């Protein structure tokens, strides 16, 4: 008799949360899961972002609905993320700049381009640019959801006909609240207020209990660690390592608020911002009736007081007379994420800047990853190292993409945009840049979505794909040198493909037509 009998789970948070919630409704009454409050810092709600698989390997593995679950927590819709000012230089300010008669936006929408002569859609645009029949930006030119964000629509007839593909804004602390309600009175796990007094260890250095304060031991076989940037079992007590890559991506600090809007004025944007700055970028998470954003900036080369002022300036903001969030960033992983009998998960066990709102996701997927490697009481090598091979192998590829959107900018106004081109470029990122301006694809998919969207593990081996290489890429300037070579060799190829371009148009013209607003959409699910 070697299997796990107890799970017991530090921190209270949505990482918390969302792994008691889904370890319970995995393992049933196999196991007791107890999750120790460890009281975080009380932050202003200032908004998360999420990826669209959350539903499908989360929350339908739960069996709460959007319809249930989004009220709850005042979620909103996300259709893409949009860039704005990363080509031009300037002063940090939320209106787009002008570059070439055009705002200086562009965004980076789900989904997957479709393909003819199975060569993706990206490559046939950019065979119309090199051969000079249109000016069409990517994006405008490839995905449908464009025009559908440009009017604020929502992504899905009131009614629940889907139009795109979408995910989520929502404030992590409501959802945290939700899945603590969820977990203690329909999954029966022990909620236990306080702090960590200390933890108890063996002989070979495995964990057997946590103390707190009140004296109680809280035993287990196995304890996941979800105490935030703190790390308090996964690196102050098993003394793993954490690796800074602060190097690499130069932020590390954030100030942050939420502001109070009137959506009739102009509706609630279905999208994420990323409005590039002096010396980093800020968000903008837009929900019913207010939005969360934060400058993410970094202390090499920005003043904290700087940064203040250059956010609330943006915004209209009173400095003096502002609620702010001022956070300190880990930027990072440990060396290894599961340690003995130690799982760290979320901040606990890595952190980028949110530029792609990958934190809900990292826990997610480490969630699923956890569960697909579960050990019993013998703890076999292979099982953790497995683990800890696609928890690295997903946070170094997420990265080396991040970093692909400071250095691949053409901004070089100020020494933070400056000294992004200066910082060396992985080797695999310098060879997919090469790829994409010989013209070849990157991480093409060789699955339609409804595949993709379905398996998380199709997802997980592919997640960056040919179109957000594209939309990155494209977004910020970058064009192939030619085109695909065997275009040059198949015209009849691509006078057929151009068809796929009027029907994005149609598709174009028919969601701003129909689709009802955001607005709309969330005060009747609200
Ligand atoms: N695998 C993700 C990739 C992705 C596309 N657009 C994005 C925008 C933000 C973050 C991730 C993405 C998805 O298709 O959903």
């Amino acid at each position: 008799d070697n299997r796990i009998n107890r799970i017991v789970i530090l921190g209270g948070g949505t990482a918390g949360w969302m792994t008691a919630s889904y370890l319970a409704k995995a393992l049933g009454d196999t196991v007791t899961i107890t999750l120790l409050e460890a009281p975080a810092i009380g932050r202003i709600g200032v908004g998360e972002a999420t990826v669209p698989n959350l539903q499908r390997v989360f929350f339908d593995f739960l069996g709460l609905r959007e319809e249930e679950w989004m009220p709850e927590c005042n979620a909103a819709f996300k259709t893409a993320v949009k860039f704005i000012n990363w080509r031009t230089p300037g002063p940090g300010e939320a209106k787009a700049r002008t570059i070439d008669g055009r705002p200086d936006h562009f965004y980076h929408p789900f989904g997957l381009l479709p393909e003819h002569g199975q060569v993706p859609l990206s490559h046939y645009w950019a065979y119309n640019r090199a051969a000079g029949t249109t000016d069409e930006p990517f994006d405008y030119a490839c995905f449908a959801e464009t025009a559908a964000m440009d009017a604020v629509r929502a992504p899905k007839w009131l009614d629940g006909r889907p139009a795109t593909r979408y995910a989520w804004h929502f404030d992590a602390h409501l959802v945290a609240e939700f899945l603590r309600r969820h977990a203690t009175e329909r999954l029966n796990v022990e909620h236990v207020q306080g702090e960590m007094q200390q933890v108890l260890r063996d002989e070979r250095g495995f964990i057997t209990a946590l103390r707190t304060v009140e004296g109680r031991d809280l035993e287990g076989d196995l304890f996941i660690d979800c105490s935030g940037f703190r790390g308090l079992l996964i690196n102050k007590a098993m003394e793993e390592p954490f690796i800074d890559m602060n190097d690499q991506l130069l932020c590390n600090r954030a100030v942050a608020t939420a502001i109070k809007h009137d959506d009739d004025a102009h509706g609630v944007e279905p999208y994420t911002s990323a409005i590039a700055m002096r010396s980093g970028w800020s968000w903008k998470i837009p929900m019913l009736g207010r939005f969360g954003t934060g400058y993410v900036y970094s202390s090499r080369f920005a003043e904290k007081d700087e940064a203040t002022l250059d956010f609330c300036r943006m915004w209209g903001l009173d400095p003096e007379n502002t609620p702010l969030n001022q956070v300190a960033f880990r930027v990072g992983r440990n060396r290894r994420a599961w340690v003995k009998n130690c799982v760290s998960i979320g901040l606990a066990s890595c952190f980028l800047e949110p530029l792609e709102s990958t934190g809900i996701y990292f826990i997610t997927a480490a969630i699923y990853q956890l569960t697909q490697h579960f050990p019993d009481r013998t703890f076999a090598l292979a099982l953790s190292d497995a683990f800890n091979h696609e928890i690295e192998a997903m946070f170094d590829d997420t990265r080396d993409f991040i970093q692909a959107h400071f250095y691949v900018s053409p901004r070089t106004d100020t020494p933070f945009w400056k000294a992004n081109k200066d910082l060396h470029l992985p080797e695999q990122m310098r060879e997919k840049i090469a790829m994409y301006k010989a013209g070849l694809p990157i991480n093409a998919p060789v699955t339609d979505e409804s595949t993709y969207y379905g398996r998380f593990e199709a997802e997980f081996r592919n997640f960056w794909t040919n179109g957000s290489y594209y939309c990155i890429f494209a977004g910020l300037g970058l064009r192939p040198d030619n085109p695909l070579p065997m275009l040059r060799h198949r015209p009849e190829q691509v006078r057929e493909a151009q068809a796929l371009f009027a029907g994005v148009k149609d598709k174009q013209r028919e969601l701003v037509e129909t689709l009802p607003s955001n607005l709309e959409f969330l005060r009747s699910l609200h």
